[PDB]
RNA sequence: CGGGGAAUCAGGGUUCGAUUCCGGAGAGGGAGCCUGAGAAACGGCUACCACAUCCAAGGAAGGCAGCAGGCGCGCAAAUUA
RNA sequence: UUAAAUCCUUUAACGAGGAUCCAUUGGAGGGCAAGUCUGGUGCCAAUUCCAGCUCCAAUAGCGUAUAUUAAAGUUGCUGCAGUUAAAAAGCUCGUAGUUGGAUCU
RNA sequence: CAAGACGGACCAGAGCGAAAGCAUUUGCCAAGAAUGUUUUCAUUAAUCAAGAACGAAAGUCGGAGGUUCGAAGACGAUCCGUCGUAGUUCCGACCAUAAACGAUGCCGACCGGCGAUGCGGCGGCGUUAUUCCCAUGACCCGCCGGGCAGCUUCCGGGAAACCAAAGUCUUUGGGUUCCGGGGGGAGUAUGGUUGCAAAGCUGAAACUUAAAGGAAUUGACGGAAGGGCACCACCAGGAGUGGAGCCUGCGGCUUAAUUUGCACCCGGCCCGGACACGGACAGGAUUGACAGAUUGAUAGCUCUUUCUCGAUUCCGUGGGUGGUGGUGCAUGGCCGUUUAACAGGUCUGUGAUGCCCUGUCCGGGGCUGCACGCGCGCUACACUGACUGGCUCAGCGUGUCCUACGCCGGCAGGCGCGGGUAACCCGUUGAACCCCAUUCGUGAUGGGGAUCGGGGAUUGCAAUUAUUCCCCAUGAACGAGGAAUUCCCAGUAAGUGCGGGUCAUAAGCUUGCGUUGAUUAAGUCCCUGCCCUUUGUACACACCGCCUCGCU
């Protein structure tokens, strides 16, 4: 209310020096410049590991060999049943490599040699930029995670000089669309080697975060003591340098294509290869040694009939969201037993710990995720453990492994291995969040196995999609839809983000089809999935506010057991349930205004869905990738 | 760095000019010279300071704010034709 | 052409119907140009998020960020104001600087 | 008698001062504006950075004095009171700030009217100084100058309030000084400087925000206030229901229904489409029926037994219409009514006219049955009385059911004979209260009458759950009625009886009528209800302030 005239309202009485600051410039540029110097004199230098170069052809009209020619300062070639991996020493520029080669469409070979990498070397054809599997490889190799990279193309002198020009512009654009913003470097003579030799050791680093969190190791030389050769399981030494960061030997260490081992000793013998021309130090006792517990210790035609039917089935479930038929002959309070309605989806709330199912009691919790990855970052960060750290070849005694790791070893399959964090042996629940490749359209049902790639490790399991938003819970989808991105939940080895997650199809021919790509969005099993599933009918007598609706039920009491679940329609307005009529499921609804004959009622059922036990540590090796 | 100059422009003004023309200054920072008509010259020498190269450990050699090219810096800039 | 070339110019031959030999970038349903539109997704018919259609502008270009200039008479010499809106000093004597009546054919 | 303080009323529309400020007489001192001027000098001026004088109150440092008042403080109440410290007073040093205001630099020019006021000057009749013996003072008239302050004004200006400056401003320049640049951060930090101190002067940035602010006109608005009217409002009263019994109405409770804002209930009849499709049908579809029975009763309208009529047919299923349906519009004739007119209308006609659907008679019961709350009435709760007997007074009306008269019966009531279609007969309307006389005697009693048993008569087809009356046998509650209020000012309330309407018979509702006849008042808005005027002041809304904790 606004007052009056009379309503007495008084009328407010208002009442550094220049060679100073070029001084401090110099300090902090001082400072800058030394600590970088530090950190490029690291790498490939005398006092760390050799740069590791993985070459990759990206497309098939390359000669690998000459180009291995090309890059061969003293060489020691070693070799592989089918690779050649030769390490370099060139006291000219005082750098050390170790040159390492890997053709697309070897899955585990290109992305093993390439998250061990400290550069990519792509090599491209004058014509185009690369073909279908340097695609495929280019995909993958962008979902894990691109070291530094250099892009060269081999054969641009073989053309006319009249076109040569012209072929570099359109090779930019055929570049242009992947890697925008690099240039394109040339491979054909001996003295072109030596200016891409000179661009590979002076050049920015690209730093990855998981492999530098964790201490990791790309085997030289591998050989075996068996303990009994019957038990095919023995001690395993393997020799290689220290790469990521102190390596101690109180943590398992990870095998990328054979899980998780227990390690006894670090030794230290001479460098073979130094860049300038039998001691042990570390010991076993299981005293603070982790344990491998990953388990709470207490106690023709009809494949594509299959494929047209789930076809069928994402095209049903893509234009009806979430209907089932009620079924006529079992009970819906029965076979629907353990399900709930409803009246809020979003605020409605939900007891995380209500009907914990049995493969919960196998697994590990976190009474605070964000706090133990921030005390366990700053412990690797701050802390300097006594072990064997960055720069030193060293040797492994790791305790078991089964024999034919060694034979992998044998035809050139590369061996990799990393140590652990703290609690990342031990299972629990993985909520990853993932999109789809667009190269690859075939539908994925959600409680099939798929093969994952997360963090260094591989392994087949069977996840459930769920849809990524903002609330407390999440719908399920039982197709992983081509448009938006989803979230797998997964049984899987504790793993601390950030990782990459890349999701592969088991297909007929061997070849592993990419799905999925993303990042480990969290670990916890609080998360929940929810069925929703929607029975529908007709409103077959419609009157003011009142309605008779049948082809809900079929029998009577199923509708009492049903009663307290509100009801909504597909053209916006609610409704609830008031009676029966009797014997057929006829029953009649109280609406807030009235339906049209057209409408249909519906109801949904909600039912907490976990994930399913279906870990499988080992992964097939595929055959070369082709385009189909 | 200064100027000739650029942008806007009713008129007055305002903002910009590191930058190919003119003048000046410097050649990692200071200093002292030799020769020469002319230099306090650095693609000349001599020291100190700061960095840094080869070495048989005795020594020797250094100056891209020239053209390319690299690293670093960064929001930010091209071929060792 | 030129040092030798490339490009342009000049000319043989081939080279256009979905002439697929396919123009983008932004904005519009409060105001300058341009909407009584559709479909999914949640809260108690209104209502978060997402994909579109239709329209509009400039066009081989069009957004964005930052600085700056013009709009701006919000720096005012031209050309602002100072009761009640930001603003005139407590008051007067109180040197420099600024301004200084009329008059000589 | 003394000490300190302060100069009211006169005292303003005043005056003076640079401002702050300035009110007892007298004397002294040194200044000052305006006026007057045919004096002098002759540009000597205007405005302020620097620097300097003064600057209310409170405050600080030395003294003196301490009446009143009085921060603090001690007490007593719960913004006040008693006592009173520093102070308030004077002198000498500081401090230099105020809403230190016209919230409005200073100097100069130009630009309306008016009649008042303060000082000076000029001109002028008159009245006064107990006619003043000339001037002088006080008044009176007019003019000039510098003031303080008004009223007025299409000068113009302003966003408007308003301004003779806040004008002479986009048609933008008289001179000069200080000073603002959205709101906060913030007059804060920092440095400098002044001060004995309190503090004074100078004075940011980071950051943050989309506003901040000025002026004016306004509907509705629970309400609020002034009045007025009313016994469906009040004061003083009268009669009281509400206290008891009976009766009646809304709910509530039972019930087959106790209908409802003969409508109800229990049983038996009667009839109740065509269209399409599929069935039965002359071997016979279907109609009429003697007789007996079921039934509260009979009845071919039913349950048996077959006589006859023969196409006049009869069974089922449809979300397909619908017709002996209900309803409105345009529509032509026809009454009575005030050429004309039908808002009173009427009448078998026209639109494949819009819409919504596809009960009769008979018998019985019930129509408040009753624990109750919700309201009107009758009777009495006794001595101003009840019983009995005697005496003596009306009116509004009505009547082919009002009745006179005679006989009988103790009475309700029967029989016979006349009057009345009406100021003619009932009827001189022989009424009841009231009066007189007897008995009763303060006693749930000769008060009061309910509820009961028997008998008789009347009204009706029928009186059972008593239609109604009469007589006898019983005398339950009822002791003047606690907190809502109903009606009322003269032949009125109240007491008391008598008629009309409803009625084959009630007595219970409403209307009136007459008889005896009271208390209080000629007032009011205290309440209730209604009608006015003012207002959006009061409360509320609104302003602003005050607006959760716990580890890493």
């Amino acid at each position: 209310h606004r007052p009056g005239p009379l309503k007495q309202q008084n009328k407010a009485h208002k009442g550094l020096s220049r060679v100073d600051q070029r001084h401090r410039a110099s300090q902090l540029r001082k400072q800058k410049k030394e600590a970088v110097l530090a950190e490029k004199r690291q790498l490939g230098g005398k006092d760390g590991p050799p740069h590791q170069v993985l070459v990759v052809p990206l497309h098939s009209r390359i000669s690998l060999p000459e180009a291995m020619q090309l890059l061969q300062g003293t060489v020691h070639l070693n070799e592989l049943g089918n690779t050649q991996n030769f390490m370099l020493l060139c006291p000219r520029l005082k750098h050390r490599w170790f040159f390492t080669s890997a053709r697309p469409g070897d899955l585990h070979v290109v992305l093993d040699m390439a998250k061990v990498a400290d550069t990519i070397l792509f090599l491209l054809d004058p014509l185009e930029g690369w073909d279908s599997t340097g695609d495929y490889c280019l995909s993958c190799l962008f979902a894990q995670g691109l070291p530094t990279y250099t892009l060269a193309v081999q054969g641009i002198s073989g053309l006319p000089l009249k076109k040569q020009i012209d072929t570099r512009k359109k090779l930019s654009k055929a570049v242009e669309k992947r890697f925008p913003h690099d240039k394109l470097l040339l491979l054909d003579t001996q003295q072109e080697a030596g200016m891409l030799l000179r661009q590979l050791a002076n050049q920015k680093q690209q730093h990855l975060a998981f492999r530098d969190r964790r201490a990791y190791l790309f085997a030289h030389a591998v050989d075996f003591v068996p303990s009994e050769e019957n038990n095919l399981v023995g001690t395993l030494k393997i020799s290689g340098y220290v790469r990521g960061q102190t390596l101690n030997v109180n943590r398992l260490l990870h095998i990328v294509g054979y899980g998780d081992f227990q390690m006894k000793q670090i030794d230290a013998p001479g460098d073979p290869f130094p860049l300038n021309p039998k001691v042990l130090m570390k010991a076993d006792p299981g005293r603070q040694e982790s344990l491998q517990a990953e388990v709470i210790p207490d106690p023709d035609e009809e494949a594509e009939a299959k494929m047209l039917e789930k076809y069928k089935q994402e095209r049903l479930e893509e234009m009806f969201p979430d209907e089932v038929d009620t079924p006529r002959d079992v009970a819906a309070r029965i076979r629907f037993q353990k399900y709930r309605g409803l009246k809020s989806f979003r605020t409605s709330p939900w007891d995380p710990k209500e009907n914990l199912p049995q493969d919960y009691a196998r697994i590990f919790q976190f009474q605070n995720f964000t706090n133990t990855r921030k005390s366990i970052f700053k412990e690797v960060e701050e802390k300097e453990v006594e072990g064997a750290e960055v720069g030193w070849y060293v040797t492994l005694h790791v305790s078991e492994v089964p024999v034919s790791v060694v034979e992998c070893f044998r035809q050139g399959t590369p061996l990799i291995a990393f140590s652990l964090l703290p609690h990342e042996q031990k299972m629990s629940v993985l909520n990853m969040v993932v999109r789809r490749d667009p190269g690859n359209t075939e539908p994925v049902k959600a409680k099939e196995e798929l093969i994952f790639h997360c963090g260094f490790r591989r392994f087949r399991a069977s996840p459930l999609f769920s849809q990524h938003t903002a609330a407390d819970k999440h719908k399920l989808q039982r197709f992983l839809t081509a448009d938006m991105a989803l979230v797998a939940t997964v049984y899987a080895p504790i793993t601390f983000p950030p990782a990459s997650v890349l999701l592969f199809k088991q297909k007929s021919n061997g070849m592993h089809s990419l799905i999925a790509t993303g990042h480990l969005m969290s670990v916890d099993p609080d998360r929940m999935v929810i069925k929703r599933v929607v029975l529908s009918g007709h409103p077959f007598k419609i009157f003011t506010k009142m309605a008779v609706v049948r082809y809900m039920f079929f029998n009577r009491e199923d509708v009492l057991w049903f009663k307290p679940v509100e009801l909504r329609t597909k053209w916006g307005r609610r409704g609830h349930i008031k009676e029966p009529l009797g014997t057929h499921g006829h029953m009649k609804c109280s609406f807030d205004g009235k339906l049209k004959s057209q409408d249909t009622v519906l109801m949904n059922l909600y039912k907490r869905v976990f994930p399913k036990w279906t870990y499988d540590p080992y992964v097939p090796e595929p055959v070369p990738w082709l385009k189909s």
